[PDB]
Order: C-alpha cells, then structure tokens, then sequence
C-alpha cells in the first residue's frame, strides 16, 4: 500500500527505500513526504535498533519536484504556497524528532532538500557516483531542511554560502571533506560495506544507541526547530508572490533549450 | 575620492579592490578600514546585489600596519591604543552588519585581520598563490576579526589554536581543509573563474539572496559582536600598557 | 609519580604518559589522580604551557577496563558510581584549566584517550598515529564531552559514525576531522613537535592564556553541562539490566581489534 516507498523489516532495523512513482527520479512531493514520516513512525514506535534510508535507481533525491508545485501554485497560489512550506516543515520535523539512529546509503546524486535532510540523519556513506548539490538560488528559493544552521555547522560558512548561494556540486569525496558524508566507498563493494557495518550497529544494545544520539542531539533540537520554522516562513513568502517561479522557469528553460 | 581602494559599481555588483597608498603590502590603518568601510555603506544603499572584495598587488592584505601604528603609540599610548581598538572594532563590526553577500578572491598573502575579517564575509575563492596565517602571538597580540569564536566553529578547536597560538601558515589547499577558504583555482584561470560566478549570482533575484545570507547569519550575529567587544577589550589591555610592543619585533 | 613522568624546564611542564599500573597506558583513576595533580601543579607555576605525550607505542588506550572489571566483580553498585565520578573529575580537570595544553600523539588513542583530545588545544600527531572511541561496541555511552565537541569538529555525520560506529581514523583522517592541528611524519615527529614547543614557550604567558580564555569562553558552560550528562548516562547504563553484557568482550581484544 505504500506507492513511493519501499519498506523492509528484518534482522533488528528498518530499511526505507525512496522509490517514488507519484514523482519522478526520486523527486519529493507531499504524498511522498507523507509515507517517509509514516515510515519513520512505526519504526520509532516497534522495536527497530536503528533505520536504513537508502534509494532504488541512479538518484538518491531530487528534491521537490517543482513541475507538480507549479502546476499546484497555478491553481491557487496562496492556498498552495502555504500548504508546501507546511509539508516541508513537517517532512524536516520528523527527522529533527525521531530518536532512533537513521543512517543514509547515498548510491547518487541528492539535490536540494534530499542533501539538505542528510546532515539531521545520523550516519551518511557513499559512493563516488554519489554527488551533493542545494541549487536553491537556481530554483529562485531560500534554504531549507536546516541547512541555514547546519551547513555552516558541518563544512564552515565560507563553503556552506558556497552551497547555498552558488550550486555548487560536490563529489562524493569532497562531500565527504566538507563534512556531509560520513565515508566513502568504492561503488562496486559499497552494499556489502553498508550491510556488514548495519549489522554490527544492530548487534548494540539499542538503549545505548538511543542515549547516545540522545547525547549527540538535544544541544541542537531546539536550535534546529527554530531554523525550520524560520525557513519554512521565508518559502512562503517567496512561493506566495506573483515572480516566485520565475527563477525556476529561466533553469527550465535552459534544460530545454540545452 | 578614495586614496587606498579602487571602487567599480558595474553589471548588478560592487567591485572592492584593496590598493592601498598610506601603506605597503595592502596593510590596514585606520584611513585604509574608513575608506572600506565608507565604499561598503554606499553598495549597502545601491542597487548593488553583492559585493566582490579582491586586492591589486601581490598580496591580497597584510592586516594591522604595525609600523604605522608604532609611530602613533610613542606619540600617545593611551590615546593611540584607544583609536586602533576602536577603529578595528568598528571595521570588524561592519562586516558583521553588513546585509548582502561579500564574496571575497584572495590573489596572495592574507594576515592577521587580513585572514581573521574572511570567516565574517560570505565566499572564499582562492588561488595557489594565496596563503593564510593569524601571527598573533608572535606580534604579542590576541586575536581579532572574531577570529576567537569564528576559527573554531570553522576548523575545529584543535587547528584553531594552531592558528592563534601559533602562527601556523595555510597554503591554499589547506585553508580550505580548514574551513578558511572555499574552493581554490589554478592561477591561470582565477579571474576568468571567478567573474563566471560572480555573473550567475549576480543574475539570480537581489532578495532571494539577502534572505539567504539573512538566514544564515542570524544564530550568530550576537555573538559575533560580543566576540568582536571582547576582543577589542583585551587589546586595549595589552597595547594600552607599556610592555604590549615589547613582541613587535626584527 | 609511578604511572607518569613529569619535567619542569625551558618555560613549560612536560607530563609524559607511562604507566605501571595499567596496560598500554590506560586510564584508570589512579593514573588520572597523578595526570591531575601534575596538572594542578603546572596551573600554579610559572610554567607557560604544558606538553602532553606518552611512553611507548601507544599514546592512551582509554579507559582501564581491566581495573573496572576488576572492580565490577567486587561491587557493581558502587564501583560504577566511583568510575563515573573519576571520569567527570579527570575530564573537568581539562575543562577548567586555564594554560595551553599541548598534545604530542605518537601511537593509537582509544576511547576517552581520544575524547579528551578536544579539550587540549593543540594536537600534533605522527603519521604513525591512530584515533577510534568504540564506545558502543562496549555497551559504553560516550565520555570526555566527545557527545558535543565530535559534532563540533568534524559535522554529525562523521561525528555519529565515530561515536555509534567504533570508525578507526588513520592520523591524516583525523587531521581532515578536525581531531589533530597537523601530521608530522615519524622521522621528523620529536623534531617538528620540539621546534614549535621552544616556539610557543618563548611567548608571552599572559598573551597565550587571554588567547586561550578567549577561545574557551564560548563554551566552558557547555562543556560542564555535557561532561555532567555524559557521566549520568554512564552511571544509568552501568546500573542497568543487559548493562555488562558487551564489557567482557574486552578481556578477548587486542587493541587494534576494537
């Protein structure tokens, strides 16, 4: 019954897969945001050690499928602004919330908000055909998914405005420098590399998993819930306005015309 | 007329160029930091989108003139160490108010507030032939540019205090391991490099962007000010008293 | 001393690490007695910094679990309570300190010989040297404010792979995380250290301290809030249930096989 998501439990963890059908290339919508927290719910609530987010095909995440937000900003502008900041919000929320340690297998490319959610996971391995990019500024929009706080916090400000201003994209090595990614692996070995090390993190006992990420995270949950928010007010005064797409259009324009 | 720095307002942005004549080396003295300062309130109010910070010579900044500054401090220590406080107080400051991005291209040497004065502005471009160094200690000085809150949170506290304490040289490459520099270019491209960017940003909504660096900057901006206070205390400690020259040295 | 040597000369005190009572030089609060008085000793002085090394092959393996099993067999209870104690004393000890400590790493540190790392201010390591907290793999919460200083210098993700995951990094990785100021290769380590020590020795005492004081007043506060968590969840973990059941592990471990 999940459409866009692929949900597997077995040997103490969850293992979510971004596989959307609603979107294309593993783009997010809100009916695709929606099932990820669904998911990440019941894992929070069964006996799950640890999640496994990880992606089928070439994208890891697109980030917002903007082709279905104009189509939705087209109907009703106001109503539609409003209604994406919120499910943005919400999506960003759930991973600032859970308790449990999510760990990310990136195996490609993750633009936007799918790079921007990375640094509120706990644990990020890659891949070389993995790369990183937040072309915020391409798309004609602030930041999102706390990166306003946390990019600055993991890579320093000179290369965090790099990202959130200039699209810069980064490969998986110097994503890995910049403090986004964890480690890197070779592509043709990078599944079993994922797997031997989530079975040993499922092997812990799943109380001192939970009080650690506890440790690591509560100087920061507030901080980071006040980055949401202010985010998510500043997308919707952006999406809300008559030019909000106009950016974006100009990006798809070249794509076409390329 | 600006005598130190060469000011173009052109295509969208405002071109900063350090030149400076009351010193060498692009050295900072108070006219130098008020001339910045006045070229900075003037794209601040224009239409300029950002600003590009970049230097004429080779050397991108050699912060504080000590020379020039020795001159003054033997004509009046309490008065001279005061002003130079301030002065670098207030430099400092402007950067930390300032709304729009401040994209600097470090061409050669950057020292100590020439350095500590890039964590305050937005991206670091840089080429091979810039390198990076905070010789605090060995000037007998504590640091400034917020370089005391702004070091650690961007290379850790460990290389931080290499840094502060003890006068370690970056070469470009390692400024930005460390956090200091954003990407680096070959030299042979660097200009060329940089105006491509420059361009694109330039094109991208005004608002779009001062929202942005609004939203980064906002979790710091205390703090940043009452690092700047700080430091400037403890300067006006060291330089106020007679024995705070005694490490300026050849 | 009987697990430290001490040297008072040429502006600062050197406390070298080369303990009796312990295998490769680990921790128990007997050896971080002796580090504590040689400290307080150094802080009233006119010592300008201290330098930190070892004896050995092995910088600080960590925490002396031998001794604590030694103990835990005797009294649980109050045994935990004691170590958790020790760990909070020896790890304030750092925190407060007010002269620049120096730290020379010439072989593996493990553990809380690597979590107190980031409370020194200056860390020089051979190429030889190699970093690893494998905290969970023990059934051990984190210690040494490792829970807030690891984020802060390396980024979440690398920071939870190191704390959750028992990631061994190799001198240069640490360097790149923000754990080591820079890497000196074998041959010319004593050398490359010893030249920067006369360096830094013949400053100015009262410009290193008021450097220092301004870098570590930001975060005194939350470095005492942190330590004080940590050592609960230490005592809370010990206390419990399935608390020992990953400890014993450690009699079976050579210490390149955590």
């Amino acid at each position: 019954r999940y459409r866009d998501i692929v949900v597997r439990k077995q040997d103490g963890f969850t293992h979510i897969l971004l596989s959307t059908k609603s979107s294309e290339n593993n783009s997010l919508n809100p009916e695709v945001m929606r099932e990820v927290q669904s998911a990440l719910s019941t894992a929070a609530a069964d006996d799950s050690k640890l999640v496994l987010l990880s992606a089928v095909g070439s994208v890891f995440c697109c980030g917002l499928d903007f082709i279905y937000f104009i189509r939705r900003l087209t109907d009703d502008r106001k109503r539609e602004s409003t209604k994406m900041a919120e499910a943005i919000r919400n999506f960003v929320n759930t991973f600032i919330q859970f308790k449990k340690p999510i760990i990310v297998a990136v195996n490609g490319p993750a633009i936007g908000l799918g790079a921007s959610i990375l640094p509120l996971c706990d644990v990020v391995w890659a891949n070389e055909k993995a790369w990183f990019q937040t072309p915020y500024t391409t798309f004609g929009q602030s930041p999102d998914g706390c990166s306003t706080v946390m990019f600055p916090k993991i890579m320093g400000g000179a290369s965090a405005n790099e990202m959130l201003l200039s699209g810069r994209k980064l490969t998986a090595q110097e994503a890995c420098g910049k403090g986004l990614v964890s480690q890197v692996f070779w592509p043709g070995t990078f599944t079993q590399e994922v797997m031997v090390r989530i079975k040993e993190l499922a092997s812990c006992n799943p109380v001192v998993l939970e009080e650690s990420k506890a440790l690591v995270r509560c100087n920061m949950k507030m901080e980071l819930e006040q980055a949401n928010e202010r985010e998510c007010e500043v997308l919707k005064k952006i999406w809300g306005s008559a030019q909000g797409m106009d950016s974006m259009l100009k990006y798809l324009q070249r794509k076409i015309d390329e």
